[PDB]
Order: structure tokens, then sequence, then C-alpha cells
């Protein structure tokens, strides 16, 4: 017979989806692949298994039927921007629609964003109803304490030359280390150079958007956001030696509010765990915090991850603000979040930040003291004076046991 | 210099066991596929490529050991037994301790320590007087206990092949072909045994003491809980996971605080291990079907997207528990009959299954929950039948 057709070419940041070209990233036709690795995160794995079971079929291909999103976002400038979106897929949520005919044409492609809608009831949300910080009003916030949103689940789609531009070095480089560093995962990484596209294994993010999607894009309405990276044992299990949750759920009463006010608000929830360390590091840094001479200090707290892991943080939030470009951001008016990085990876992307919102002082739980002295020490913003070499020093940690 | 360490998986001591060696800093001592700490090999490369980490920084782990002595036990060297988890992972600094000094990279892929866990359930529960602080276990703060563990993923290859009855060779071949290529070593060194895979892992928490959970005359209270993100952080009424997940959680407390044990496993398993997209993709397909959001349609909508109902493959989940050494749980706080059966297979007998109560059902995970008894999760009471599943018990948008 033919050859059939062969792999659609990937023009990153072109004006519109055709041009673009579709990521596929599927494995039911390997002459159609046109990207390094394959969709889901890390839950590639979990399909392999599915596969080598016989519970599923390697010809299985899904059927998108009344999947597309619940909200219309985009498209915005910010999609065909030279190296203003490299690590997601801006046309991700909307293949079925913008990519018709190459689904048509035999190509089987995947969405790598999913968009629908939620009413999330957090305890802290209900306690701040009971107190009186937040007001029902029937549409954003109902009486049981359930708010309306629209969630955004986003993985990660790379376009390497725009990272590697991002972190300052070339792509050669930039493709040899993930290479090496990975044990050698992906040989494409450095045979196949005329590959841009790479689909990783690693954990995307969530947004919540409180009021309508498309204000995102309007810099006349006040937008409320945050940026929050995974932190299980507090967000989920609420451990007192950090501020995670308390910051997270902080910021979300205040994303309510900003809409109940005719603004609107975002949380994004990036899978970042123990500053991208996972959580066995996170967990010996703790340990060693407890035991080191002189107790748990703040003025200790960076040296005690420094001498684990070699670093400090491997988040790079110069990736982080992508998202809000995907979103048509251009002006934060809150931005409850202190970290440095953070903002100055934000304002450097090209997104006005006019007010900082600092975690409220009664907000810090009771073995939280040293992680957030030592962040101020740092750098991260705060309204007031910073603690001085004296106050790092007190032994504010919690022993062990 | 010297070479790759022997790997015998299963054998009785650490010294013949031989360590899992996934570090970069000497590829001639790697002695298995992949490297550590899950998804986060990527985050360290992107700190190697741009200069912040050294490709030769090695840990320092002084301080670091377990808090809490976890084992050995005999299912640490029962053939087959565990297959998923290094149970010297946590230990590498002790009981490799020559290893390391010899040169040779070693990363522990579990670490234990201790925590103060304040949920507001339990705040609340308190309020309401379920819950009794007694200064030990629970304190008047709402504050529990605990001990925690993170467990990296470490799966030995011939073992996983057999927990899914088909032949390695397969099994490696299926790896390398449905991740487009990721690690082509599963098909070209048949002779490493060892696969990292780039998975989260999962986290137990323990309300009193790990040792207790060895021996099967302490009364065990225990939940395998898998992540669910939108629930479990964000509170979603479409799903009963947070719920159930606090519940045990609760019920755990109480365990320790009667002279038992609690233990609950948080299993990075997001949407049925397909994924938060996937997940979502089919809650939109349910709310817009022709009929409405039923709960006789649940898990055909799953399907019709992913191909299965469900990859979490809970024939693997026990293993973390035979690491703990469990031998029995009393009081299994939680329905499903694919965990139950994978527990109880696996020689853990199960005496109490613990339904979740009706009154914690969020407002719209009606269908959720009637569509799981329907398929044999454990319920008291009425199954639903075909008619009640025909009802439209899901909310509109
Ligand atoms: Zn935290
Ligand atoms: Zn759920």
């Amino acid at each position: 017979h033919s050859g059939g057709v062969g792999a659609l070419p990937i023009h990153w940041g072109a004006p519109t989806a055709s041009e673009r070209g579709p990521v596929v990233g599927t494995t039911t036709n390997r002459a159609h692949r046109n990207v390094i690795g394959t969709h889901s995160g890390s839950y590639s794995i979990y399909r392999a298994l599915a596969v080598a079971s016989g519970a599923l079929s390697r010809h299985h291909k899904a059927d998108l039927t009344d999947t597309a999103p619940t909200n219309i976002i985009g498209p915005y400038p910010q999609w065909s921007q030279p190296g203003k979106i490299v690590s997601l897929d801006p046309w991700g949520a909307t293949v079925a629609e913008v990519f018709a005919a190459e689904l048509a044409a035999g190509h089987d492609i995947r969405p790598s964003i999913a968009v629908t809608k939620a009413h999330v009831i957090l305890p802290e949300v209900m306690e701040a109803i009971q107190k009186g910080r937040l007001h029902p009003d029937g549409r954003f916030l109902l009486p049981s304490g359930a708010a309306l949103v629209t969630k955004a689940a986003i993985e990660p789609v790379w376009h390497l030359p725009g990272v590697a531009e991002r972190f300052h070095c070339s792509e050669t480089d930039l493709r040899r280390v993930l290479f090496e560093e990975t044990g050698g995962m992906y040989p494409e990484l450095v045979t196949r150079s005329d590959l841009e596209v790479f689909l990783p294994p690693i954990g995307g993010q969530t947004v919540y958007i409180f009021g309508d999607a498309r204000d995102l894009a309007d810099p006349g309405v006040e937008l409320t956001a945050r940026v929050h990276d995974e932190c299980n044992g507090s967000d989920v299990f609420g451990s007192d030696i950090c501020t995670c949750r308390p910051y997270l759920t902080h910021a979300i009463e205040e994303c309510i509010q900003g809409a109940q006010r005719g603004g609107v608000g975002l949380v994004a929830y990036s899978r970042k765990e123990g500053r991208a360390l996972g959580e066995v590091t996170k967990f010996l840094v703790y340990n060693a915090r407890k035991r080191q001479v002189g107790g748990d200090t703040a003025d200790q707290y960076f040296a005690r991850t420094e001498c684990v892991a070699g670093v400090q943080d491997m988040r790079f939030q110069e990736m982080m603000p992508d998202v809000l470009h995907w979103l048509g951001v251009r002006k934060i008016h809150r931005l409850v979040s202190m970290s440095n990085m953070k903002y100055d990876a934000i304002t450097g992307s090209g997104i006005e930040v006019v007010e900082r919102v600092d975690l409220p002082a009664d907000l810090i739980p009771a073995d939280a003291r040293v992680e957030i002295d030592a962040k101020m020490a740092a750098g991260y913003f705060t309204p007031g004076a910073v603690p001085d070499a004296d106050e790092l020093a007190k032994v504010k940690g919690r022993e062990l046991d």
C-alpha cells in the first residue's frame, strides 16, 4: 500500500491552531508521533500496566464526546507571542474543536487540558461564614459554604527551545542534562533534535477560577490570585510545621470575596511537592532540622535543605507564569503570596502586580514560625520589619517527639 | 574502580540484598533503571542544567534517619511479597554504611518523621463531643500526634510481572512501548531487575506505635486512600474522598486512644491513576449525557474516555502493609471490593469493614457511591437496584 501520512509538523507559538499543529503524543500510530513522551504525566506508567495486564487495548482511542470545556478560555494574543508560553499547550483544551480536521484525517490527538465546574466546600470557608468574614450571596458562595468555581486541569507540554531560553542555557545542553540526570530517560532528547516538544512524566497544575474566566483577560476587573505549590502534609493533612494550607485557604477566602465584589479570583495549584525535591527529601530535612545541634532555628532552616539536596529549592518559578499568560492575565491587583521568586517571575514576565497580600500572623501554625521567619529573612515580602539575626537565632522549632 | 553491586531481591539481610544505587554521580555503580524521587528527577535535571546544582552533589544524610524503627520483618524477605518498594529504603545509612563509605552513592527511598496534624474535621469532632483530647494521641488544640513515612516506588520487575500474571519480558516491552519509549533499558538490559519509575509514591500516617502494626494482637484501624486533589484539598462535593479520609483519621485516633494503633496510607493515584485531565473530561461527559448524570452510566462514562474503569491496580497496594509487618486489619475504613480483595488475597485478615456513614456523603456524591455499591463495594444496607440507579441523582452543569 502507501505509507499513509507522516508526523504533522509543530510550529510552536504560531498565530492559529492549524499553523501550530497538534501535539500527537499517543502511541496508537508511531508514525504520527511528533513529540517526545506521552500524555497524563506520571500516569502513563499506569496506562502501560493496564495494557500489559490485558485490561486496556493498546488500540484504544478516547471518545471525546461531551468532554469539551465548560468555559471558553482564549484564544488570547499571549498564545502566539514568541517564548511566552513554553510549558503548556495553549490549544490543549480545545483539540476536538481546533484539530477536528486532523482528528478526522486519523491523527490520534488527546487533550492536555480539561475545564469543568465544581462546588468546593472547605471547612475554613464554612468557619469564615460562621465568624462573619464571609457572607453567602447565593451566586458565588452558598449558605452551605460551597463556592462555585471553574477548574482547569493542565498537564505539562514543554517546548524545549523555549524552556532552554527560560533558563538561559542552550537547548542542546538542556536536553543532554535532562537525559543524563534522569538516568537516560528518553534518548530522543539527544537522538531526535528534530523533535522540539517534550511531554514530561510530571504533575501539572489545576486552576480554580472564582467568577468569570473571561474576566482574567480584562485588567479592568480586579483579580485576586495565588499560585500555590503542592504540600500534601499540610494541604491535605494539616501538619502544623508549615504555612501551606493556611495560605491556600486564606487565598480562597480572598478570591471568593473578590468575585462577590464584582472581580475575579484565581488559585493555581501546582504539583511541586517539597520544593520539587519530593516528599522523602522533605522529611529527611525535617529530621535533620529537629536533631541538629542548637535546635530547630530559622537561621539554619535553608542550610538544612542545602545539606541534603544541594540547593534550597528546585521549583523554578521561571515557568510558573505560563498558566497566567494562557488565561490572558496582564495584571494581578491582589497577589496572595510573599515569595520573591514567584513575584520576580510574574512581574518579569510582563504581569503587573499591585497589592501584595502577606499571610496574617494569626494564621501561622504552631510549629511554622521557623519556616516563615526564615523566608522573610531570605527576601519574601512582608509589610513590616524583617526578623534580624538575633530573632532568627531563637529556637522556635518544637523538639522531636 | 569498583563495579555495580548486585541486587538479590528479597534476600534475608541487607548485605545480601544489596543497595539500590539509582543516583547518577557514578554511572558504573548504577544497578537499576531510572532515578530517585519519582517525577521530581525532571526538576533535578533543570537544577543541573541551569547551574544551580552540581551533577556531583551527594546528600549529607547526617541526622536524617527514621524517628521510628520499622522492621525488619519476615515479610521483607519472603519471595514475591514486597515488589513495589524497597524494604531497606528507609535505613540505607545504617545498613549500607560500608557501601556508602566505599563510594556507592545510595539515596534513601523512604523517610520516617513525626508531625502534629490538625484537621478541621477533627477539631469539629472535638467540639461536637465525638472526640476527647487525651494529651498523648490527641491534644486539646485538635492536633493528632503521628509518625509519617514517605515511600517512593522501587519496582522489582520480575516480581511485578508475577503480580500481574504476565511475563517479565512482556511487562518490560509494554512499559517501554506505551510510554513512548521511556527507558530503553527496559528492553535492552534484562540483567537489570529493578526499576525506579517516575511516579508518585505514598505516605503512611501512623497513630500510635509503629511497632504495634506488626502485632496482630493490637487492634489496627486502617484506610488506604488514593489521591483525589479536588476533594482531599479542595472539598469538591462531587465525591466522597475527603469525607472518607477524615472519617478514617477520626477512627484511627480513637483506635489509638483505646490502646490500639491506626494507619492511613495516602497513595498518589489521582483519578483512578488516569490523572486529573481525564477525570475532568469524564465529569463533563457525565453532566452532558442524554438523560442526565445517573449512577447506571457512571462507569460507562469513564470507559468511553479511558478504555477501562480504573487503572490503580490494587494488587500492588498491600506491599506497604507487609513492609509495616501488618498481618491483620481489625477495622478497615473502606468499602472497595478491589482493595478488600487485594488485601485479603495477600493473606491479611480483615475483621470489620467500616463503610462511610450516609450523613457524610457530599451533596453531589450520590451518583458515585450508588454506582460503587452496585458494583460490589461493601455496604451493610440495601444495594441500589436498576431502578434506583437510573434516577438522575447528579446535579446539572
Ligand atoms: Zn507545607
Ligand atoms: Zn474524589
